[PDB]
């Protein structure tokens, strides 16, 4: 069939490094690229094609209910099992991840027009700020 | 302000690598992940809270028509300008990318429920297979 419509997810990718050197891509960029997965969405109207390719490194979704404990496996992150519980502290959403790591969790809150996020592990805190699209 | 719904786009990241090292994420994954853009999607429905973090390297769109040559910019790819002609050899979508690289193009086709793609440049051939996610 010539119908190539659809969202496609890459399943196999060989000699991608050799092809990348043929285009003179620098070695640091080639290191990133070989670990990336690729999604390719084709929108086809006969001989008229439009397709988009996105290259991602690590996807990670989660779905929970506030105030209900849930088991969480952090695959593609650190690959640990934790017993997670998320509660509101006023306007701050607070998550504790009980497991091997001490002080493991995050805090997420709206301030003005922006989302702030603080990830914590042990004595390390990562602070992140997002703007809404 | 507990409504955190939205598509959120990172504007700053503090101590991300220290956080990952606290998690024992290997050095190579930390080096890649810190060079990437992170997009956070939040679907919030009452007490049900779903978030989905995507870490993307590069994104690329194109629309064209079989039989028509067209100026093309491999934006976010290798970032070259080419003259691309996409034709049908049987039920195979073949492309030749004219420009300052010898023997550049690709071929794409369907068999069953899988998309086969071959990227060519110089003497290098890259083969990829996609599953219809
Ligand atoms: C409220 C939002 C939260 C808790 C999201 C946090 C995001 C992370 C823990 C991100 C983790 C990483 C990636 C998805 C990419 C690769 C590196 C990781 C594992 C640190």
């Amino acid at each position: 069939t010539r119908d190539q419509n659809g969202t496609w997810e890459m399943e196999s990718n060989e000699n991608f490094e050799g092809y990348m050197k043929a285009l003179d891509i620098d070695f640091a960029t080639r290191k990133i690229a070989v670990r990336l997965t690729q999604t390719l969405v084709i929108d086809q109207d006969g001989d008229n094609f439009k397709w988009k390719t996105t290259s991602t490194f690590r996807n990670y979704d989660v779905d929970f209910t506030v105030g209900v404990e849930f088991d969480e496996y952090t695959k593609s992150l650190d690959n640990r099992h934790v017993k997670a519980l998320v509660t509101w502290e006023g306007d701050v959403l607070v998550c504790v991840q009980k497991g091997e790591k001490e002080n493991r969790g995050w805090k997420k809150w709206i301030e003005g027009d922006k989302l702030y996020l603080e990830l914590t592990c042990g004595d390390q805190v990562c602070r992140q700020v997002f703007k809404k699209k």
